[PDB]
């Protein structure tokens, strides 16, 4: 009667439906709780076949048909059928039902069931990664998400190696091996734990304590003493600190205002007393190590002379916000040293507040009801390419027009056309990437303060084949215990 247990570091933030469930721990859930037809290793990034029950056949540039896994079964007994797979595709592309994916999949114009096997999907133009985006779009029980979306958001049901059991805020969330599974990664374990200890010391202790076998999220300060007896890995990741404005309030639909807000941060002291060395001040949009990165046009580095000459030139004499920002304990500890930047200008006075992930979307963000923000992201829990990393914030409307507000400007405007230009045309994707990326670092209305490097511990006497995620989550995919 084997078991694991694991100490994850993000709070439950949203529900497990994939059609919204953006929340890391959700999310980390979701990849053994749910199948897309081919999905990412959560580890090597690389595809594999899940529900796909072999290699897409592409029968022509805009036509690919795929066929199930013979046998397959969601957790509830039933088996997945074609008809689930059309509506998993046409739930997140209807509008009506609010995803927050839909910018993940602008190439698909149909998904049609041709049998009880066979599911033909039609592109609107040649799209060469469409196998790696497949594991965006988990398959759900049509049956069930229609009787009743919320019960499925807080009961989970899928195809996945494990079904979810129960879920407790500040608690833990639990799952049991799925039996009936027959993909590629089967559950190695019956019972497993996931200990919601979002409190550092609480995370350490249960790991330093043996309590638990792997922990998210290391802190940074607690790294080395843990390599006593566990390894610990810091991996370099796309996962940032972002800063984010309003871009409907004055003044902070100036981007000039926005840009003095960047020069006026000490990215170094940050680095240094915050993460000790483990993260890298933006020079883009992307991090320094990933395969697609073009040092950015507009660089930010410390200089509040700047910050000063660009708000006299924005006629800023008295200005006055409130940051908010989220419950992360290393969020915690960077909002004194950005207040205490921002605070040294001379026109500028700044609050804090803290909020839990959750409700500062729900209740602040989705309803304008904000100046300024920092939270941390990591899209690449999606996937590597660099239209998904700036489709996640600049494509469409999820986050340009509900929630930073930029979409009404004609910098947004040509960011569409330059995004929509790259993956139509991959002779000149590059060249068109560039010039949205410098847009997009000029008008910084969405915009990362620090990429960082994530630490993992484990204790490789009592697991096999675990390994640290490049992104947010753990994985215990093919994950064995002793
Ligand atoms: O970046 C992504 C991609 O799903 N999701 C981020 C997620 C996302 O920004 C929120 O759910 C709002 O969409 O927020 C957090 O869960 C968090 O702030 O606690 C971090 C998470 O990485």
């Amino acid at each position: 009667g084997s078991t694991i247990e694991a100490g994850i570091a993000y709070p439950i933030s949203t529900g497990f439906d994939p059609l919204t469930s953006s929340g890391a721990s959700s999310m980390a859930a979701n990849l053994h709780i749910f199948e897309g037809l081919v999905d990412l290793h959560p580890v090597t990034r690389q595809p594999y076949l899940a529900l796909a029950a072999k290699e897409p056949e592409q029968k022509d540039d805009l036509t690919y048909y795929i066929s199930l896994r013979e046998g397959a079964m969601f957790h509830d007994g039933s088996p997945v059928t074609t008809e689930d797979v059309v509506y998993s595709f046409e739930r997140v592309l209807d509008p009506a039902k609010a995803s927050l994916f839909a910018q993940f999949i602008p190439f698909i114009a149909s998904v049609t069931a041709l049998d009880d096997n066979v599911v033909e999907f039609k592109l609107k133009y040649p799209f060469a990664l469409f196998k790696e985006r497949l594991t965006i779009i988990k398959i759900v029980p049509k049956h069930i998400v229609e009787a009743g979306q919320s019960a499925f958001d807080a009961k989970p049901i899928g195809s996945g190696p494990y079904k979810f059991v129960s879920a407790t805020k500040d608690d833990r969330i639990v799952f049991e091996a799925n039996t009936v599974y027959n993909g590629h990664y089967p559950a190695k374990v019956e019972k497993m734990t996931w200990f919601l200890l979002s409190d550092d010391a609480a995370r350490v202790t249960a790991q330093e304590s043996g309590r638990v076998q792997a922990i998210e999220s290391v802190p940074y300060l607690d790294a080395e003493r843990l390599k006593r007896k566990n390894n610990v890995e810091s991996v370099q990741s796309f996962g940032l600190l972002f800063l984010m404005f309003n871009c409907e309030k004055a003044p902070f639909d100036n981007p000039k205002v926005r840009q003095a807000l960047h020069y006026a941060l000490d990215k170094q002291k940050l680095i240094d007393i915050v993460f000790l060395g483990n993260a890298k001040a933006a020079t883009s949009y992307l991090q320094d190590t990933h395969p697609d990165y073009v040092k950015a046009s507009s660089q930010y580095d410390y200089d509040k002379a700047k910050a000063e000459k660009l708000l006299a030139e924005a006629g800023i004499t008295n200005l006055t916000f409130q940051l908010l920002a989220t419950d992360h304990a290393w969020v915690k500890e960077c909002a004194p040293l950005i207040l205490e930047s921002w605070n040294a200008l001379s026109v500028v006075k700044v609050t804090l507040q803290h909020l839990q992930s959750g409700a500062l979307y729900s209740a602040h963000v989705d309803k304008g009801a904000y100046e300024v923000v920092i939270a941390p992201g990591d899209p690449s829990v999606f996937g590597n390419d660099l239209d998904l990393l700036l489709s996640w914030w600049y494509r469409g409307d999820v986050w340009p027009k509900r929630r930073f507000r930029w979409a009404n400007t004609a910098e947004y405007h040509e960011v569409q056309k330059l995004l929509d230009e790259a993956i139509k045309n991959p002779a000149g994707s590059k060249v068109a990437w560039q010039k949205a990326i410098n847009i997009i670092a000029e008008q910084v209305p969405l915009y990362p303060i620090i990429h960082r490097k994530l630490p993992t511990a484990w204790n490789t006497k009592k697991l096999t084949d675990f390994q640290p995620l490049p992104t947010t989550g753990l994985s215990f995919l093919g994950v064995g215990r002793t």
